[PDB]
């Protein structure tokens, strides 16, 4: 009876009203509208999704993990508008309207990216309720969210990006990719109320499909500026790379083995899809 | 007696051995090289040193404010780094060397200021020790840290300032003028005396006092630089000349007075700092 589209959609435009509420345009306009225009332009929003997922399996409330997923939405928009601009990437359409800097700017848009980052902080640290999360998990949360887009995480990601082998790759598909998801997943485990053990268990599924995500994209580009020549079939071969991604997709359901029953579901479904999208 | 430039010397020298041990070389190196480059290129300090004087007014200890001293200087190293940006205000000298962006590339710079944004918060959050300070205050502090560098700090008043758009004419931009330096320069001393307090165990009126203190001081610094010049925006001006003294000298007041209550051999520090951007030449 789990319809993962139906859960997909409820859970995405749920987070984009939550999106909306948290940054209103007032105040300095330019850089609220300049705001506004990335984050709210809709996605899948499957980093939020996943917090609010991992959140409700360890026994936690929906709204609970709301600002964590907020923040971790705003972190993503924020590397995709510092990502867009000239020095880097250099793109004026994404998903088909225009650039941030394009319609606003690249002052206003390196602006608003620093907004978002630290709209993120404020956000997680202050409107997560004291009523239901203790401190020592909201200053652990913090330190998970920043430790991810740092030089162990998107940054570092980022950098090396831009300048050979197997290590090379997943080193940047590790860090660009896997790090957000990781303390997407980790941030719902610890404000919703899970154990260490959870958390780690949750860490190690997020960095496996967020791997996933990676080779499968690889793949499906065979069968229809450093990691576009640098794919998964031109290092291993084709055979290798799906072999790679069952295993991948295996262990990512193997963590979750250990919670139990029912809130597995969303989970579950996610790895599944992403695994074997067509 | 006390000795001001002894203070702020050994105190910027121990904010400085506190910088490098923080963020070390390691990979990968490239951002990890342009990270250090512009947090230690040395400089006044001002801003740590004001967060570790608050803290230790308070009734804390100097060790105890040290990763928050260390946060506000790497947001401040940030606010540089995006500063000289060729979008924005492009600065090809710093100081006397040669900026961030044209050392390594403006892509390595943009990084660099996103990496040193989220570390503040890293350090300020893992480091800070768990039993001298509360999970509580330490969350108090992550939000007035943000709180300052977001819409309602640091970039209000750098997109206020490079985007739109005011009016200058005397007297009625005196309130476009206020807003610039409240935000661009104020905001962040306002975080670091705040942090300061939090951290080192001060109660909530405390802390209010010595925010308003760092307003006083961040707008003084401002109104006395002008006057100086005078010897696009400006205090003499929008306001000044004569009115610009009263109002700098009506600033160094305010401030000397958020300094009563305290005990009166850990405000010296403070109080020469007042006195001493209050009175130049």
């Amino acid at each position: 009876s789990f319809d993962f589209m139906s859960y997909i959609i409820t859970k995405a435009e749920l987070v984009n009203k939550a999106l909306d509420s948290a940054v209103p345009l007032r105040e300095p306009l330019k850089i609220h509208e300049a705001m506004r225009y990335s984050l709210l332009a809709g996605g899948k929003r499957v980093r939020p999704v996943l917090c609010i997922a991992a959140c409700e399996l360890v026994g936690g409330e929906e709204s609970t993990a709301m600002p964590a997923a907020c923040a971790v939405e705003m972190i993503h928009t924020m590397s995709l508008i510092h990502d867009d601009l000239p020095c880097m990437d250099n793109d004026d359409l994404r998903r088909g309207k225009p650039t941030n800097h394009k319609v606003f700017g690249e002052d206003v848009a390196v602006l608003a990216g620093d907004a978002l980052l630290s709209f993120a902080f404020e956000h997680l640290a202050s409107a997560t309720s004291s009523d239901v999360v203790s401190p020592v998990r909201v200053v652990r949360a913090v330190g998970e969210l920043a430790k991810a887009i740092g030089t162990e995480g998107l940054v570092a990601g980022q950098v090396v990006d831009i300048s050979v082998g197997l290590e090379h790759l997943e080193f940047i598909h590790l860090h660009k990719t896997a790090a957000l998801l990781e303390a997407s997943a980790v941030l719902g485990a610890i404000v919703g109320g899970g154990s260490d053990d959870e958390i780690e268990r949750l860490r190690k599924f997020a960095r496996c499909i967020g791997l996933l995500f990676q080779v499968v994209d690889d793949i499906l580009d065979v069968t229809k500026l450093i990691a576009d020549k640098l794919t998964y079939p031109k290092i291993m071969g084709l055979e290798k790379s799906r072999e790679f991604a069952e295993k991948l997709n295996r262990e990512a359901r193997d963590q979750l083995l250990g919670f139990d029953s029912d809130k597995v579901a969303p989970l579950l479904a996610l790895a599944n899809y992403i695994a074997y999208r067509q």
